[PDB]
């Protein structure tokens, strides 16, 4: 019962997170955790070795992946899983690409059975290991994940919680009334059935795939999403009106617990920094002006780097209508100032710099800091890297709320930690989210093998004809025509083709923030607020 995990630089993090996440897993658990690293373990990390719940659950071995001796050492073949990882924090990106796709033969090579699991940074080496298993794609998913960010907000945090397993341990606290049920739907999961029947499955097995997602919220709560025809066995999104179910056909849904268990312009600008241009930003701009997006909102968007725009760049964006370019990083009040970032809304920055290992964040957060106070009606969004720092970011001198929040993520963190990251402000604001936070997506996927594939489509990307966009709708005066949830999603649905999910709110102390999972569809509703509805008219 051995499972396989190489890294080229192990740290407290990756590690904790991995193993936290790895063993919440009521099923597989029972494991021989194998390590693989060429460096010696550092003095805090092999301290977290010597704990007596871990001892004896993992198996740490010094060694590489590309001779064959320390491989047979990790008894590959015996092995259930192998898990290839890369460093996040790292001097060159393009050379850390080479380390890991190596790897990947090497593995494959020893044993062509098992499964593979791995990571890749940059988006042009995805083609090379297009054989494997399942991979991760960095950057794509950044960019794409932020991208979408400027449509509709929060775009992150919510998936984010989407991906990570939780018994809605933390909604009980009883602190105040929003956290209350912030917390208690975070627990909120996707899950798999499709065979047979089940408390859900039969109630519609003729009725179209649209009467489905209505009175799953009558009697539990559920949400159906897509269904995969056991022909190519293709995932969809939200398939039309015109699409019907059979007993046997696949249903992908959202609940708190398994089935079985209970030059001036025009419009806002958006203006983005990055340390250098790649194929990276290429799918950035995609689900900006897309097809089904229209030509009246466009969102004309300045690129802002250090380096000059290489010669690939260009060749490559010019297809598209309405970008510039504009230089400098964000120091310089002038060097934002050029591009206007008075008339424009949302800001967008990604960066890094090649001892202490929080630390190396530092850079990014100050630059932003200014930024809070300068422009008070200003919305901005923002990327690190440690699931830790999180909340260290906008702050003020006095808040109730956001020092109060201290003692509740520790009161979580103490009891059991899975999510010690949700409740803090900016967080649930959607103003952050980071990288590794998408890569438990990586380990959760072994027990599931929809979770990747699903994502992808969620954003842009991927799509296979029959799809559907992620796409949002502000609620308004004439919206409250409608009392709540529940009466609304029945009124939505029976018009066009669209399903709910979560939603947004705001409060005051500018304001706060709010994400709720698939809420029971008895909840009210303000004035201000936003939900999540996925829309496919592409094909007839």
């Amino acid at each position: 019962k051995h499972v396989v995990l190489c890294v080229s630089s192990l740290k407290i993090d990756l590690l904790m997170d991995f193993l936290n996440e790895f063993y919440a897993h009521p099923r597989l658990q029972d494991y021989y955790v194998v390590i693989l690293c060429p460096t010696e373990m550092d003095i805090q990390v092999r301290r977290v070795l010597q704990i007596p719940l871990w001892s004896q659950r993992v198996i740490y071995l010094q060694g590489s992946a590309l001779k064959d001796q320390d491989l047979m050492r990790a008894k590959m073949d015996n092995g259930e899983a192998c898990f290839i990882l890369s460093s996040r924090n790292e001097v060159d990106r393009t050379a850390a690409d080479h380390q890991t796709i190596l790897r990947a033969w090497a593995v494959k090579d020893f044993a062509p059975n098992c499964p593979l699991y791995v990571q890749i940074l940059k988006p042009e080496n995805k083609f090379h290991v297009k054989f494997a298993d399942h991979v991760v794609c960095e950057e794509e998913c950044k960019y794409a994940m932020l991208a979408l960010n400027c449509v509709c907000p929060a775009t992150s945090t919510l998936i984010t919680l989407l991906v990570h397993t939780s018994r809605g341990q933390e909604g009980q606290e009883s602190p105040e009334q929003w956290q209350r049920m912030y917390g208690r739907c975070s627990g909120n999961e996707v899950y798999h059935i499709r065979m047979g029947d089940s408390k859900f499955f039969m109630e519609y097995e003729g009725k179209s795939f649209t009467y489905a997602a209505f009175h799953a919220h009558k009697k539990y709560g559920v949400c159906l999403i897509g269904i995969r025809r056991e022909e190519n066995k293709s995932i969809l999104l939200n398939p039309g009106p015109r699409h019907i179910m059979a007993a046997s056909d696949t249903c992908f849904y959202i609940n708190i617990t398994k089935e079985e268990n209970s030059y001036g312009f025009k419009n806002k600008l958006i203006i983005v920094s990055a340390e250098t241009a790649g194929n990276g930003l290429y799918n950035f701009i995609v689900p900006l002006r897309a097809y089904y997006r229209s030509r009246k909102e466009l969102n004309p968007i300045v690129l802002l780097l250090d380096n000059k725009p290489e010669h690939h760049f260009l060749e490559a964006i010019c297809c598209f209508p309405m970008v510039y370019y504009m230089e400098g990083t964000i120091d310089n009040l002038d060097s934002l100032l050029q591009c206007g970032i008075i008339y424009a809304d949302n800001l967008v920055v990604v960066d890094k710099e090649s001892e202490e290992d929080y630390m190396a964040d530092a850079k990014t957060i100050v630059n932003v800091q200014t930024m809070f106070r300068l422009f008070p009606s200003l919305s901005i969004i923002t990327e690190l890297t440690h699931p830790s720092n999180m909340r260290f970011m906008q702050f003020r001198a006095k808040d109730s709320y956001s020092l109060a929040l201290s003692k509740l993520e520790k009161k979580e963190r103490e009891n059991g930690s899975n999510l010690a990251f949700m409740f803090r402000l900016p967080f649930a604001a959607g103003r952050v989210f980071s990288i590794s936070m998408l890569d438990t997506l990586l380990y959760q996927s072994f027990v599931k093998d929809y979770m990747i594939t699903i994502t992808r489509l969620l954003l842009g990307l991927d799509t296979t004809p029959g799809s559907g966009y992620l796409c949002a709708m502000k609620i308004t005066e004439d919206d409250l025509w409608i009392r709540t949830y529940g009466r609304l999603f029945q009124k939505l649905c029976s018009s066009s083709a669209e399903i709910p999910i979560g939603i947004y709110r705001t409060e005051s102390h500018n304001t706060l923030s709010y994400v709720l999972i698939n809420p029971p569809p008895d909840t009210r509703l303000e004035l201000n607020d936003i939900v999540y509805l996925i829309r496919s008219d592409p094909l007839a």
